[PDB]
C-alpha cells in the first residue's frame, strides 16, 4: 500500500464545536472558523506541530528510499502538504515554512519554485517518488483531509485533542473505528486556558551486548483473560496521567492477592501505590467513566465546618456516610448509646477539635481541642518550609467513639516557589468506586487550601496502603481499562475567597468534564 | 579486532568469602573462594545452579548471522549451541549425572587426559590457541570459559575474557582455590543484580567488563541544579543497577540533580523534594546499606525502649546510646518552651504513644500501666486474630500531645498487611534526612517487622519506606558523591532468638547481623 510506501501521515488540531450529553472521539472535531483557526494562539500545540513535521532521522532514511524505489524502480526535510485555502492562512515570516517541502494542492494556482504545486492527489504520489524525503504530513483543510483519508492514503493521524469549544466552519471527517485505532496517548497540558493531548491514530490491519545481560538478570523471573484488555494490551505509549489509575487496577487484577472480606465480598489486594498528578496542568477527574462531584464537595465543606451530623448530609441529599450511621451498624460498632447519624468523633472534629472529649453531634466545641486546620493554614502561610505541615484524622484515642475509624490517615503540605503540594495517606483503598473520589476530593482540597494562602497548586501525591478491587467490581474494571481516556478537565474556584471557611458549593466548577460512560461498578 | 569479541568469549564463576571482622576491611577481593579439596567450597547454591544453567546455555539465533558474518571476516572466510569450556580438575568434580553438560557444546582442557580417555561427547584440547582453532571451526552463540581456577588465570592474563559473570557468595567457606585478584583497569563492574537468599546464603550477580520516532514526538516538551554532575562517573557507567540499595542512592541522585534549594530549621539549606516509596524483600536480604559503614547496636537499643514505653533519654545515654542526647538538653527543651521538663525528660515520644496514646504525660518517671491506648498490644492482636484487617496501624503522631514532645515524630505510623503467612509493613515518614537519618530508619523498620512477625508465627515479607518530605543538606553533598560511586555488596542477613514469642521479650543479644560487607565509614559532615 502506498501510505506504507511513501509514509503519508496526517496532523490536526480539533477543539469541540458548540451546539446528558454522550462524548466519543467525534467531539474533538473543529478546525476552522471563517477562513481561520477556530482559537486565539495554543503555542504547545505550534510547538508540536513544528517539532512533528520538522523532525527527520537521516540514519532510517536509506530505508525508506530502498522501499520507494524497489516499489518504482532503481540536507533530508520532509514534505507538508495543504490545500490552497489553508496555505492563504499562513502569515509571512512563517509562510514558506522552513526547513520543509511545501506542496500545495490547487485547481487554481500554479508558478515560486523549490515550492511545488499540484493539479491532484494522484501528482502527489508522482512527485513522491521523484524527491528525497524522511516523511510526508498532510497539514489538510477539510477538503485535503476529507480526500487523503476517503482514499486511505494516511498510515498514521497525530491528533492533537484542544479540549475547549470555539466557533467552526470546517471539520474534520469522523475517523471510521474500523480503519483507524488510537495506539498511544500523550500527557495532559495545560496551553492558553485550555487543557489538550495528543493522540496517535494508525491505519488497522483489515554494542547492543547488554540485551543478552538484561535476560540473564530476568532468570528469575490470576484467572484475569488480558486477551479482554485488547484496547489497553495493544497501546503502546499510555503517558495520559489517567493511566496511574488504571495501570494500578491492572496490576492488582493480574498479580494481586485473593483474600476474603467482612462479608466474605472477595477482594484482590496489594500493598504500597503511590499515584502523583500535576494540578497545575489538569484536574484529575476521572474520564474512563462519568464521576459526580456535588456531594463530594458538600463532605469537605462539611469537614471543614468540624461537623458530625451525618443529618446535615442527608438533607442535601448526600449518601457517602448514610449506611455508617444507621442504629444497626453503629449497635454493631458497640455504639449503643450513640444517636442514629451521629457518627461521632470523625474527620470534622479531628481537624477542628483533635483532642477534646466528644459528647453528642450537637454540642458546641468552640475553643475545644487542637484547630490543626488553622494551625496548617498559618505554618503554610509563615513557616511554608517547615517539614511538619500534616493534618492527620487517625486519632487513636478516638477510634473506637468513630463510626469508623477514617480511610485517609494524614495529608501532608509542601511548598516550593509559591506552589503547594499535598500527600494524602490512604490506609484503605477501594480502587473501583472510592479510589476516584478519593483523588477528586483531595486534588479540590489542595486548590482550597493553595487559593487560601495566595499560593499555586503543583502536585496532589495519593499514597495507596492496603489497595483492593471487589472481586464483583471486575467486570466492570475490564470494560473500564479497555476505554481511551480524554484530556482532563479544569477546576474554577471563585478567587474572592481567602479563608478555607468561607466556601460554599457554587464556588466550585468543573470545566470540560469530557467522559465515557457511566459505568454501574457492580 | 580482539579474539576475545570475535568469539565472545567470557568467564562465569561463583566465589565466596574465604578464612582468617573488629575493623575488618573489604574490596572486590573478599569474593575470591572457588573451590576446596577439588569440589565447590559450599554444599548446594540452587539459584546459582539456575544462574549458571541460564547464562551457559541461553542463545539468540536471530543474532547469529551477524556473530557468523563478524568471526568468518575476521579469519578470511564468506538448535544453535554455547560452547563451554573446563579445566580437567574442573570436569573431573563434576557428578557423572551431569556430564557432558546438557545443550552446550562441552570443551575440556588436558594434557594428561586425551579423547581415548572419555566415553562423553566432549573436545578435549591440549593448549588454549586450539579452542581458538577450534572455535573458528564451530557454528555456536558464545563461549563460555567455566573454570578451574588455573584455567581462569590463564584466561584472564591473555586478555581473552569480554565479561566475568561473577556471583558473589555472601558467605564464609574453607577455600584452598581462589579466582585471580580481577585488575581494576583491566576489568569494570557494568552491571549488579537483586540480592537473593539461597540455602540460608545471600548472593547477588556482577559482570565486568573489559575497560521510536513517535517516542521523539511525545518528549517535544522535555525542559535544574547539575551544578555537580559526571562528578558521578562510576554511578552512571552503570548500565544495570537492579542492587536493592539503587531504591536509596537514585532519590539521593534525583534530590540533587531535581532538588529543590529550600531554608530549614538549622538555616543550613537542603534540596527537597516530596514523595517516594522504596521496597524491601526481607524474605531475601537485610537491607543494612553497605555503600557505608552502619553500626546497630543504638538503633536496636532505641527500638527495645521505644516498646519498652520509656521517654527517659538517661537509659539510652547509660548504654552509650546518644541518638536523643541533644535533643534531651536544657538548651533544647527550653528552646521548645519545655521550661517544667527534667534534663533527658522527652516527654510522650514514641514509646509513649506505642503504649499509652491519649494518656496525660506527667514526668519519664510515672507509672502510666493500663493508661492510655496500648497500640503495640492491638496491633499485634489484629496480625494474630483479624490478619486481613485494613486498620493495623500504630501512629506516633498525637496532634494533643506534639508540643509537649522534645520534637514531633518523623516515623509518623506503620501499617501492616497479612497475606499467606507472611507480613509486610508501610512506615510513612515525614521528614527524611536522606543522607544521615534514612540509612538508619531503613534497618529500624525492617528489624521492628521481624519482630512482630515472629511473635505473631509469620514470616517477614516486604518494608515499604514512604518518603514525604525528603532532603538532603548541603553539608552532606561532597560525602554523598563519593558514596553514590561505590558499588553496593549483597546485602547482610539478621537473625533473630526465635523462643522469643513476645514483643516485649526481647534484648540486646538476641538480635545477629551476619555476613555484612561494607565499604569504609563516611563523616557525611565535610
Ligand atoms: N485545525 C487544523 O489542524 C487545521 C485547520 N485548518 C483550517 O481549515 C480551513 C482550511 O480548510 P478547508 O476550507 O477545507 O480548505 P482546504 O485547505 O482543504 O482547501 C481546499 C482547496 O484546496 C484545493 N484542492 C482540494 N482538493 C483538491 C484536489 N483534489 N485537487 C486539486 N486541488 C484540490 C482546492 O483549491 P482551489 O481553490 O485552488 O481549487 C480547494 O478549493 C481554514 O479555516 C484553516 O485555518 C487548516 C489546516 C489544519
Ligand atoms: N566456584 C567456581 O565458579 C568454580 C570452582 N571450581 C573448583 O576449582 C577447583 C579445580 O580448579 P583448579 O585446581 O585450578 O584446576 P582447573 O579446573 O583449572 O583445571 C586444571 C587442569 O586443566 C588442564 N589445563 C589447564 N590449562 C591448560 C592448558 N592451557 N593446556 C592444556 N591443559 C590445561 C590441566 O589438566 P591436566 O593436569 O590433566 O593437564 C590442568 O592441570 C575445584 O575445587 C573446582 O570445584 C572450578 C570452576 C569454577
Ligand atoms: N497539530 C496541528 N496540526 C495542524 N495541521 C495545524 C495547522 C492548522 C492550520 C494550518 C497549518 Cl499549516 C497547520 C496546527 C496549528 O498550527 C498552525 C496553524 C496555522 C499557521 C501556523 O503557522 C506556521 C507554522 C510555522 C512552523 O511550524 O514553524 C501554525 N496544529
Ligand atoms: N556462577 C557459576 N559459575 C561457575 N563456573 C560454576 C561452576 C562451578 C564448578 C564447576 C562448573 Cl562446570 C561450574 C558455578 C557453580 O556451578 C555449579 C554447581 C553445582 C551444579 C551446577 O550445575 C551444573 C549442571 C547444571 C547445568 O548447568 O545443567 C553448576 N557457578
Ligand atoms: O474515603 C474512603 C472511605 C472508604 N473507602 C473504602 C476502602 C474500603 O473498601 C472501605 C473501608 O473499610 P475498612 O478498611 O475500614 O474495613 O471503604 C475508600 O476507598 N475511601
Ligand atoms: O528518625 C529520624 C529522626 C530525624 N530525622 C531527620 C529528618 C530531619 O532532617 C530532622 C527533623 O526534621 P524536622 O522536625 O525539622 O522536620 O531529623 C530522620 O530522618 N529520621
Amino acid at each position: 500500500q502506498v501510505c506504507d510506501v511513501f509514509d503519508i501521515y496526517a496532523i490536526c488540531a480539533c477543539c469541540k464545536v458548540e451546539s446528558n450529553e454522550v462524548f466519543n472521539n467525534y467531539t474533538f472535531r473543529g478546525l476552522g472558523n471563517k477562513g481561520v483557526l477556530p482559537w486565539k494562539c495554543i503555542s504547545l500545540d505550534m510547538k508540536y506541530f513544528r517539532a512533528v513535521t520538522t523532525y527527520v532521522n537521516e540514519s532510517k532514511y536509506e530505508k525508506l528510499k530502498y522501499k520507494r524505489c524497489k516499489y518504482l524502480n532503481k540536507k533530508l526535510q520532509n514534505v507538508v502538504v495543504m490545500g490552497r485555502t489553508n496555505w492563504e492562512s499562513i502569515p509571512k515570516k512563517f509562510k514558506p515554512l522552513s526547513n520543509r517541502i511545501n506542496v500545495i494542492l490547487s485547481r487554481t494556482l500554479k508558478k515560486d519554485e523549490d515550492v511545488y504545486i499540484i493539479n491532484k492527489v494522484e501528482d502527489l504520489i508522482v512527485l513522491l517518488g521523484k524527491l528525497n524525503y524522511y516523511k510526508c504530513f498532510i497539514l489538510g483543510g477539510s477538503v485535503v483531509y476529507q480526500e487523503f483519508l476517503e482514499k486511505k492514503l494516511i498510515k498514521k493521524i497525530y491528533f492533537t485533542r484542544i479540549n475547549s469549544t470555539y466557533e467552526c466552519d470546517v471539520f474534520f471527517p469522523e475517523i471510521n473505528e474500523n480503519e483507524y485505532q488510537i495506539i498511544s496517548v500523550s500527557d495532559v497540558y495545560t496551553s492558553n486556558n485550555t487543557t489538550l493531548d495528543f493522540i496517535i491514530y494508525k491505519k488497522t490491519n483489515n554494542d547492543d551486548e547488554e540485551e543478552d545481560d538484561f535476560v540473564y538478570f530476568n532468570f528469575n523471573k490470576n484467572s484475569i483473560h488480558p486477551n479482554d484488555f485488547q484496547i489497553y494490551n495493544s497501546l503502546k505509549y499510555k503517558y495520559h496521567p489517567e493511566y496511574q489509575y488504571l495501570n494500578i487496577i491492572y496490576d492488582i487484577m493480574m498479580n494481586g492477592n485473593k483474600q476474603s472480606d467482612r462479608t466474605g465480598v472477595g477482594v484482590l489486594s496489594k500493598f504500597g501505590y503511590i499515584m502523583k498528578f500535576d494540578l497545575s496542568q489538569y484536574f484529575p477527574l476521572l474520564t474512563t467513566k462519568k464521576l459526580f462531584l456535588r456531594g463530594i464537595i458538600e463532605e469537605l465543606l462539611w469537614f471543614i465546618r468540624g461537623e458530625t451530623n451525618g443529618n446535615t448530609l442527608l438533607n442535601k441529599n448526600v449518601r457517602i456516610w448514610e449506611a455508617n450511621g444507621t442504629r444497626e451498624f453503629l449497635d454493631n460498632r458497640k455504639l449503643f448509646h450513640r444517636e442514629v447519624n451521629d457518627l461521632g468523633p470523625i474527620y470534622g472534629f479531628q481537624w477542628r477539635h483533635f483532642g477534646a472529649e466528644y459528647t453528642n453531634m450537637y454540642d458546641n466545641y468552640e475553643n475545644k481541642g487542637v484547630d490543626q486546620l488553622k494551625n496548617i493554614i498559618n505554618l503554610i502561610k509563615n513557616d511554608p518550609t517547615s517539614r511538619r505541615i500534616l493534618l492527620c484524622a487517625w486519632n487513636v484515642k478516638d477510634l473506637d467513639q468513630m463510626a469508623l475509624p477514617p480511610c485517609h490517615i494524614l495529608c501532608q503540605f509542601y511548598v516550593f516557589d509559591g506552589k503547594l503540594s499535598c500527600i494524602m495517606y490512604q490506609r484503605s483503598c477501594d480502587l473501583g468506586l472510592g479510589v476516584p473520589f478519593n483523588i477528586a476530593s483531595y486534588s479540590i482540597f489542595t486548590h482550597m487550601i493553595a487559593q487560601v494562602c495566595n499560593l499555586q497548586p503543583a502536585q496532589f501525591i495519593h499514597v495507596l496502603g492496603n489497595a483492593h478491587v471487589y472481586n464483583n467490581h471486575i467486570d466492570s474494571l475490564k470494560i473500564q481499562l479497555n476505554r481511551i481516556p480524554y484530556p482532563f478537565p479544569t477546576l474554577k474556584l471563585n478567587p474572592d475567597i481567602k479563608n478555607i471557611e468561607d466556601f460554599t458549593i457554587s464556588d466550585f466548577t468543573i470545566q470540560n468534564y469530557v467522559h465515557h460512560e457511566k459505568i454501574s461498578m457492580d
